[PDB]
């Protein structure tokens, strides 16, 4: 218990700095996102909102999605105050329909969008007995199915002009199971395989200019559950930092903490 | 390369097995629930349920299939109920464990072996489709072992079989709806194995089938059934949760991490 505290504490601190090392030595390009139509889901509130930041200080052209108004406004007019041209609709992002009426608006009012973030998520942790049907599906119509009916909405612009960039915000719970949040670890693993089979079809397909990104944090201080009982410190900022650092670069599997990675490798060696 | 790394691990495997091997457990007796049991895996998996002495659940919307593989376990000796129950509908199932209640009684091994797929690249998939594969490769799961679960946890005793892919560990062009169903399926054995024992319930086991392509006639041609439904049943017996078949597999699964 002490000796394996500090056996996994040494390699967050050895994985994290050999990173920042090769950051430095061996750096990845950046490139520029500045005049790309970034549409965002659950830009109002969150990692989406914080997101929205990051897409407005690089100078791109937002649109702003969420089925609560008066949080996605609140997020345009802070986009709007860092210098950035601003589009909202409210668009239940688990709803086909009402996804793909609002892709033509999107299309009619702004134009093609070049970047798409499916960032809006839904949770109700529970024990599997004590879970709701209606819960259930909820969580896969807004954390996956979603995904699909927006992807293929704006995939068919992207590919004719052979440039774009599909970002799938996961979770670490697309990656490992956790107790209370069987549905939802379910829908992200989802999210995941979405991501990944997506990634690969693109490169089978002969489809070079559209780029991929899963962004995979930890718990972060968002409201969007309630913080563990007793149990790494994640704020909202860090996050969109790190997923803007990480579609910038065009690196495909974000994790946060990136030093995560660790306990994933290690898991796939355990008896 | 791969293929020494193939020869190396398989016959590590094999000899660890006689070495150092794993307690095989008896299911003889045990009310075992198989989905989509109509065919292909399901009906080769019932077959090893019937030479193992269990008593058959056989579900599928294929009624002719499941009571087809239904006779051959009569002759392997097994008894046998079929119930026609679609597997992707909530409301069908729920029924149907009421009617399985009332003729059988408690499952206590449960085989989510059911499943659907459309291969074709996203933007030639049809949307109906997407909501069939995650409806019945997933969802379905839910209802099933959401009405099943509680006998099992009041005895303190159960199986719980998902039959996932090596779709739901790696992405496959063309494959796009069906795999991310089948990370799904993975997920849900993930956190299911974890929050049972989190909960202190140590009598339900969990097992995760993983194959390759398998010769079934499932999706067109780009591993035989027989060999597939004798790597689960070796599996459920021995309690191992993630079941790759071949399970020399892994070696690609480990390698993509680095
Ligand atoms: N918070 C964490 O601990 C955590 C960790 C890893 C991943 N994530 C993921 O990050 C994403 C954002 O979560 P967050 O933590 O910022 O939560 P949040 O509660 O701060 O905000 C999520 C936003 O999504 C919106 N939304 C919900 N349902 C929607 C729908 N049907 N249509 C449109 N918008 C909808 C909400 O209105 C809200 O503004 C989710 O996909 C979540 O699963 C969160
Ligand atoms: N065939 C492969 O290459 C392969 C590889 C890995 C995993 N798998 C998985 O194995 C499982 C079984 O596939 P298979 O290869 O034996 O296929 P199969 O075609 O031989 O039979 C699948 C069975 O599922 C039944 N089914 C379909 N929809 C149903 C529904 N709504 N309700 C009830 N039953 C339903 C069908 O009637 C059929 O009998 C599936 O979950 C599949 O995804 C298959
Ligand atoms: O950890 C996240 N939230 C925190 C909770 O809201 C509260 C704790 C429970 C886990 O509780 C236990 C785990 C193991 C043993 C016993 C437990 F009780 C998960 C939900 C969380 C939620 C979304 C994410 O996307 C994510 F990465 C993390
Ligand atoms: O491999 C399985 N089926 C085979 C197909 O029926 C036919 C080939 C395509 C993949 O094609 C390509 C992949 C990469 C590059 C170029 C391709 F053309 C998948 C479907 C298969 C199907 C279910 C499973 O569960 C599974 F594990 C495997």
């Amino acid at each position: 218990n002490i000796i394996l505290d500090l056996l996994l504490l040494l390699l967050t601190i050895i994985y994290s700095y050999l990173e920042a090392l090769v950051k430095v030595f061996f750096p990845r390009k950046r490139k520029s996102v500045a005049g790309e139509i970034v549409l965002i889901t659950g830009a109002g509130h969150g990692i989406g909102r914080w997101t929205a930041y990051e897409f407005a200080k690089q100078k791109s052209r937002l649109v702003l999605w969420d089925i609560n108004k008066h949080g996605v406004e609140e997020t345009a007019a802070e986009c709007r105050k860092l210098g950035a041209t601003v589009h909202t609709f409210v668009v239940d992002c688990g709803n086909r329909e009402d996804i793909y009426n609002s892709v033509k608006q999107v299309k009619k009012e702004v134009g093609d969008v070049t970047i798409l973030v499916n960032n809006a998520g839904t949770v109700y942790p529970a024990d599997l007995l004590s879970t709701k049907d209606e819960e259930i599906t909820k969580t896969f119509e807004i954390n996956i199915l979603g995904h699909f009916w927006i992807t293929k909405a704006l995939l068919p612009s992207m590919i004719k002009r052979n440039h774009g960039h599909i970002v799938t915000v996961a979770s670490v719970c697309g990656h490992e199971g956790i107790p209370y949040l069987i549905p939802y670890c379910s829908s992200k693993f989802a999210a995941v395989g979405f991501h990944r089979a997506l990634t690969l079809e693109l490169q089978a397909l002969g489809i070079t200019g559209i780029k991929t990104s899963c962004l995979c944090p930890v718990f972060v201080n968002t409201g969007f559950t309630k913080n563990p009982s007793t149990r790494p410190i994640l704020e909202t900022d860090t996050v969109a930092r790190s997923l803007i650092d990480g579609i910038l670069t065009n690196k495909k599997m974000i994790f946060v903490p990136s030093y995560y990675n660790i306990y994933l490798i290690l898991d796939k060696f355990l008896p």
